[PDB]
């Protein structure tokens, strides 16, 4: 019968493995397949400091935590996150991506009104990723946090990055469109709705950012890290990647790793990259993919 | 047994039942004790006509369809819908209700930039209710209505009424905060993300309200139904209702109504009450309690 080690990855598996076998299979945006089921959810444990990195497919760890710290700082600015050593805005921002768009007269690495933005001044006018916008938009992550310390009965607790004001302007539009946190006993809970996810890929990644952020958001808040509820509109597989996914729910996922804050922090923008260390992650071996 | 007439209505009421099982005991900004759990999510669909307006406990039929059509004509003026013998938002729109906000200055009625207003005009500028804000804002759901058509593909049909610069002059924060839009083989499917939802009275209304505005799309767009994705943030029951409920639960549902267009529309802004018809609500009795 069903006894795991690591019963939340597990069922991941298992959200992957009814995807490929009740899914729909389309064409997309360019022109691929994919398997797809519309509208799912799926909870992890963030108790104990367990962050959600998936142990049978590795997760790109570095990638996460710098662009969660910089989304946080409210950063448009691509180059921001190269100087860090992460790479993975960099195809959107870079001259000939920017000018298929239209965006001819803006900057490399201007990725325009894009998460930071909205999360810390969504209702600001849009200039540059140089601009200063203090006290500009609403700060919805400061809200959020007086949310969760005044008012932690709250049903309002409420972060989002759909601006159709904006959406032009995006070099993509915002994927995790909008999260929601909730306070039980201590304990602080988060659900994200990602209106689209790549279950190879993507979702993983989206899983540890928003798990990170509950953690972080936790500790500025005195509460205990609770559940990351993760909620999927489009999730999808590649029908390109059907092998590899097959490799990766043959396997029996290992323990999470553990997030571990090693300093104080003064506020949501007192992190930095070497203070929040991960503990024990230990990975089955690479897939392959195409 | 494991088998139902109405299996979908089957599942809204074993969702209720895991609340009350598994659910934590909350005192919330009201001041009533709820049972909640945050993050649910549960499937109805709506192929062949069917709307999920629940047998067990009759819904507020005339509120769902007046309400919607008044949503989608843009109006915040609260007293169009009391015109019609619907009093929901009277309450919400009164003297005392407006003054108690600090909207001193606002006629009764003047619900603020609610629904209607982002729907159809997000990021324009509130002036009242009896503004006209023709080509101001974005037209969210032209924008869909577009997108349906032109590109059924795309993971990025959204319309949502969450707009942060706008919360301090509605008179209720939307609680439905947004709905994605999905084509597959022809079939129209809308999952809506609900951040507060009673199960008792609001889920159903709900229900109805967005399995109508997908049958609605559907028609204007030369499609079928499909399924409604219902997905719930703190999902709750009020600590007073639980003796009723209970009540409910052993009933077994009936089949759902269907719905029925009886002639054709230009648009979206072409329905009139008088051409939805609701055929075979059949509903059990009500109930000792309110
Ligand atoms: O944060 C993200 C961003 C993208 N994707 C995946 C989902 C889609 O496969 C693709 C984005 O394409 P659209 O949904 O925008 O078409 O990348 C994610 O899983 N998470
Ligand atoms: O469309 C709605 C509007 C309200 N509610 C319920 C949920 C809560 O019980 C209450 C609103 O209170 P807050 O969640 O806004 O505190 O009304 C709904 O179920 N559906």
């Amino acid at each position: 019968q069903q006894v795991h080690l690591n019963q939340d990855e597990y069922k991941y598996l298992k959200q992957v493995e009814q995807i490929l076998r009740e899914g729909t299979r389309r064409d997309d945006r360019t022109g691929t397949g994919t398997i797809s089921i519309f509208g799912m959810q799926s909870k992890y444990c963030l108790r104990n400091g367990t962050i959600p990195l998936l142990t049978t497919k590795r997760v790109y760890w570095k990638g996460v935590l710098e662009e969660l710290l910089w989304f946080i700082s409210g950063s448009t600015d691509g180059k921001l996150l190269m100087e860090k050593n992460v790479k993975i805005w960099e195809k959107n921002g870079d001259r000939a991506f920017l000018d298929n768009l239209g965006f001819t007269s803006r900057e490399e690495g201007d990725l325009g009104p894009v998460y930071g933005f909205q999360w810390r001044h969504f209702g600001a006018k849009y200039v540059d990723c140089h601009t200063d916008y203090s006290g500009q938009g609403v700060d919805q992550l400061a809200e959020v946090i007086r949310q969760i310390k005044e008012q932690p009965d709250s049903r309002r607790i409420i972060m989002s990055a759909w601006n159709p004001s904006d959406l032009g302007q995006m070099v993509l539009p915002p994927c995790h469109t909008m999260c929601q946190f909730y306070v039980d006993n201590g304990e602080l809970s988060c659900q994200l709705y990602q209106r689209s996810g790549d279950m190879g890929l993507g979702v993983p990644f989206n899983l540890a950012s928003y798990g990170l952020l509950t953690h972080m958001i936790a500790k500025v808040c005195g509460l205990k890290p609770g559940t990351l509820v993760h909620t999927l509109g489009d999730a999808h597989v590649y029908s390109n990647h059907v092998d590899a996914l097959k490799i990766q729910l043959d396997r029996e996922p290992y323990a999470f790793p553990k997030i571990r804050f090693t300093r104080d922090v003064a506020s949501i923008d007192d992190f930095t990259s070497d203070m929040i260390a991960l503990d024990d992650y230990k990975c089955h071996p690479k897939i392959p993919m195409d």
